């Protein structure tokens, strides 16, 4: 399979140009679009990377299409563990959705907030906030695909299932890659020599909804969650050897690109993913 990398959330942590450069990712999820809905203006937050104010973070789609011209998706991720995004109805959803492909997909804006490259999809990384409506977003960002390119959608719901804010949009089956974050969630995630809560979770994940491919997500290292974190001999050993056998394993997702490079985990299992 691949790994998919989460990019955006430290300016430390090299441009998305040197990111996908690496030759280590197959998904590259732009991090966060933390703020949107119930009459919000819609606003990204990509640390210290650049200010979104007056276009200062248009210089992104020159690393949105050096991704791309290397084969590599590129999405742009919704929510995150900081933000007042949320949907307060159905208007809202297309709102949000018809916004969404003006500013990030096939539409046209005069003030895209990162430029005019145009992303592969859009990733739902919704852990808090309104639990309804994000069925209905994920299927009117889907009729855009009946214009010619396909938009792509991906889904970060945490382990324990089904996810109390995803559940009811990965029902539609309209998910193409779902990378479920097996962290800061003790029940489903690994544990110092027990791997049968995060295989029991995984086979609840990959026996259920329908999706195009699911990954396996994971804290890049011990600082890039609370809890979670599983050393790289203990996934190539014992877990993988494991969920690689399932048909719907995609591969693994990574939180991020910062605490990668700081712990080296894409690069000691890449070639077994
Ligand atoms: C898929 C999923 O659900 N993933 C979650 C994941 O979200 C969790 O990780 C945590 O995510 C949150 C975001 O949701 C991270 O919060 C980050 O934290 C950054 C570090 O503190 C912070 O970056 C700072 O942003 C400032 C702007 O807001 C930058 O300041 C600017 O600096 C410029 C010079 O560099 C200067 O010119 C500007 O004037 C100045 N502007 C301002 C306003 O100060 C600052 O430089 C920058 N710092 C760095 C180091 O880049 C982000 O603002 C903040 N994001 C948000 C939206 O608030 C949090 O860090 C993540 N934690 C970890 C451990 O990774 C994850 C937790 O395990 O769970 C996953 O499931």
């Amino acid at each position: 399979g691949g790994i998919a990398i989460y990019w955006g959330q430290n300016g430390n942590e090299g441009t998305l140009t040197q990111t996908c450069s690496t030759r280590k990712y197959s998904y590259v999820n732009i991090a966060f679009l933390n703020k949107f809905g119930n009459g919000q203006t819609p606003q990204i937050n990509l640390a210290g990377h650049c200010n979104p104010a007056a276009g200062g973070c248009t210089i992104v789609s020159n690393g949105i299409r050096s991704c791309q011209i290397q084969g590599i998706k590129v999405m742009l991720s919704l929510g995150g563990g900081i933000g007042s995004y949320t949907l307060a109805s159905q208007a809202d959803a297309k709102n949000v959705a018809d916004y969404l492909w003006n500013n990030f997909l096939g539409g046209k804006s005069s003030s895209r907030p990162l430029g005019d490259a145009v992303l592969d999809g859009i990733d739902f990384a919704i852990a808090h906030g309104s639990t309804l409506y994000w069925d209905d977003l994920a299927r009117y960002l889907s009729a855009y695909s009946k214009q010619g390119k396909k938009v792509y959608l991906t889904a970060a719901p945490q382990c324990p299932f089904p996810d109390r804010y995803l559940g009811t949009a990965l029902n539609t089956g309209l998910f193409d890659y779902v990378w479920v974050q097996f962290f800061n969630n003790p029940p489903c995630q690994y544990s110092s020599g027990n791997i049968n809560n995060i295989i029991n979770s995984w086979n609840r994940w990959t026996t259920s909804i329908n999706a195009g491919k699911i990954f396996l997500g994971l804290p890049a290292a011990p600082e890039a969650a609370g809890s979670g974190y599983v050393p790289p001999d203990v996934l190539i050993s014992r877990i993988l050897p494991e969920i690689k056998k399932s048909p719907k394993y995609g591969g693994v997702m990574l939180w991020s690109k910062f605490y990668d490079d700081k712990n080296g985990y894409s690069s000691s299992i890449l070639d077994s993913v």
